[PDB]
């Protein structure tokens, strides 16, 4: 599925990431924009053979189960398709626990690199949420 930005804002929040260990709405949709452009089908093989996936482009080196990724954990407990569908619930789930593991947003390069420090509300500006 590809979300619009404001659906994607609205399903955010829905699913408790607004606000969530600090982080406003938009660094979570801004973060999204960038990793996934909103697709939910969006993967990604790393040059290491891990594979990242879904809207948020979460890593089966740590994360998710996909078989393919030797000496990698799983601590989401989850496949890595699930993190495909168009139901955000499991990709949701599973950043919350990646945020709360110490870095933050930082986990996502992307985040870093191209939404901290910046005007991230203008991402949800407007939407009716
Ligand atoms: O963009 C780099 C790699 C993309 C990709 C996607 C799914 C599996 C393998 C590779
Ligand atoms: O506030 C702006 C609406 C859409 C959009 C475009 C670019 C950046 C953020 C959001
Ligand atoms: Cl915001
Ligand atoms: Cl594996
Ligand atoms: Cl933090
Ligand atoms: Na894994």
């Amino acid at each position: 599925k590809v979300f619009g930005r404001c659906e994607l804002a609205a399903a955010m929040k829905r699913h408790g990431l607004d606000n969530y260990r600090g982080y406003s709405l938009g660094n979570w949709v801004c973060a999204a924009k960038f990793e996934s452009n909103f697709n939910t089908q969006a993967t990604n093989r790393n040059t290491d053979g891990s594979t990242d996936y879904g809207i948020l482009q979460i890593n089966s080196r740590w994360w998710c189960n996909d078989g393919r990724t030797p000496g990698s954990r799983n601590l989401c407990n989850i496949p890595c398709s699930a993190l495909l569908s168009s139901d955000i619930t499991a990709s949701v789930n599973c950043a919350k626990k990646i945020v709360s593991d110490g870095n933050g947003m930082n986990a996502w390069v992307a985040w870093r690199n191209r939404c901290k420090g910046t005007d991230v509300q203008a991402w949800i500006r407007g939407c009716r949420l």
